[PDB]
């Protein structure tokens, strides 16, 4: 048994009041007072529409992806990826999907900077949708549950999926369930093939054993794996610890 | 030894009286009455030259192709594919390809709906064919064997030839034998690159285990081919059903 799958027994036995506490111990988190109160009042301007600009680019800031060109973003939810992708320098396109509906955010339209290369299209299924030329892959897919082994069947299903749209670019790509052992193989190939390396990102919530399988790193996923899942099990241990508080990212105006 | 193999082993020791009583057992069929008729009669409007164009139509009403501007149908026969294709609203150009001659069926000339967007060209072998630009590559080529080997065979040449048609177009491809251990490892490589999913068509007989190689999906290609191998095999005992008919397609009649 793994160290991630004790972590998940732990954290299901959790009332939904030590969940609350736990699930922002000591955690890295940017402050949306402003942003949610802008875009309650119809803002297109400045604001990131979700947590996931801020998230992204924790990871664009220390190089572990570098966008460019023309940049898919699968699973782009209100789109706080695509936004942010397209004010960066090196970004020519972008291109989101996600698949809206019941149960899930629709695509929120916003003149951020750059909006004017960003196409956000609601109604898709990833799953079924054709690999396309592109030179960043972004994907945010991986739906929590408490079964791990639910998990893990989401996981390789999304690590299945995005394998055709990697071609020696640029990505980022969710893993909502590295610890399972099926999917700690399927990283292996994935990296001997394409390289690159799993990241935690401290904007992730102790609720989730989510990494990302960045382009730009080497190392062992193992390891990497095993450190997450000590953290997040010490994290139970300890009274909680406010979350350390980042201003929320400014994503500006206009066109480019 | 892949449960394919064994259903192949049990199909070919069947007397012709079993297996033409196993060959539709359980499986939908269209009503080709009607069609047979007509065309025995030298009509030119509404009726299907084939059994293939509510073949094509089980998936393009699925979603799981979506043919569009110019469309290539490699092995066209008579043309069911193509006359099919030409009433689609987003089919701009439909170009058949077939062999024809002895032991080949040569295209059959229709004034169906969008007839004039379509060329068939019969004394084509698509192994000498140049790949062309196109938005849609479909092919049904793969000729039946008692032989698994055989068929093994014919299935990679086909996969060798379709290969360079595709580029982040819309596809649908037979895949005469997939359950092949070699056949299953080229068909790994090419989704890796191309994407797509394998799918069992239910208008197919039990009696050959063809499947296609569509576009628009993802999933794992092993378990899929075992699925079609379980219920193959399962039809040799449940006792027979008299297939499901239904009503042939309407093609309709005039240019666009
Ligand atoms: N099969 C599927 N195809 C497409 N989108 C999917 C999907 N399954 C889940 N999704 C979507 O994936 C999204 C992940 S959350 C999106 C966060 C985004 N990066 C941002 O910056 O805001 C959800 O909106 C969910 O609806
Ligand atoms: N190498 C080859 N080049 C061209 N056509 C070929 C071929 N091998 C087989 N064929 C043709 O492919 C056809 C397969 S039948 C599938 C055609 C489908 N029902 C439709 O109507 O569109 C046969 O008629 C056969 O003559
Ligand atoms: O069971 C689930 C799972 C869904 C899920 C979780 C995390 C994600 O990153 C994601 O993409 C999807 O729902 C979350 C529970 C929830 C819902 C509303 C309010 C509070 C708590
Ligand atoms: O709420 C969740 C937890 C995951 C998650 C992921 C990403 C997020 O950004 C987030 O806020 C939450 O998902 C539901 C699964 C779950 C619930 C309770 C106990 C165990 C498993």
């Amino acid at each position: 048994e793994t160290l991630g799958e004790k972590w998940k027994k732990k954290l299901n036995q959790l009332s939904r009041k030590e969940f609350d506490l736990y699930k922002k111990s000591g955690i890295t988190e940017v402050d949306r007072t402003e942003a949610k109160e802008g875009l309650k009042r119809g803002e297109t301007t400045h604001h990131a529409v979700s947590r996931g600009s801020a998230k992204l680019q924790w990871f664009v800031e220390r190089n572990m992806v570098i966008p460019e060109g023309r940049v898919i973003d699968l699973g782009c939810g209100r789109g706080g990826w695509s936004y942010y992708c397209a004010g960066l320098k090196k970004v020519t396109e972008v291109r989101g999907y996600t698949k809206g509906g019941p149960g899930h955010e629709e695509p929120v339209p916003m003149s951020t900077y750059g909006w004017n290369i960003v196409k956000l299209m609601s109604g898709k299924d990833v799953f079924y949708l054709p690999p396309e030329k592109c030179d960043t892959l972004l994907c945010d897919i991986g739906e929590s549950s408490p079964s791990p082994t639910v998990e893990e069947s989401r996981t390789i299903r999304v690590l299945k999926m995005v394998e055709p749209w990697l071609k020696n670019n640029q990505f980022c790509i969710k893993v909502l369930n590295p610890y399972m052992p099926t999917v700690i193989e399927h990283l292996e190939r994935l990296q001997r093939k394409h390289g690159g390396m799993l990241v935690r990102n401290p904007l992730s919530r102790n609720s989730t054993h989510e990494m990302y399988w960045i382009s730009n790193g080497t190392g062992n996923i193992v390891s990497s794996v095993n450190m997450v899942s000590r953290l997040l099990l010490n994290r139970f241990t300890m009274t909680h610890r406010r979350p350390t508080i980042e201003k929320d990212v400014d994503l500006g105006a206009g066109t480019r």
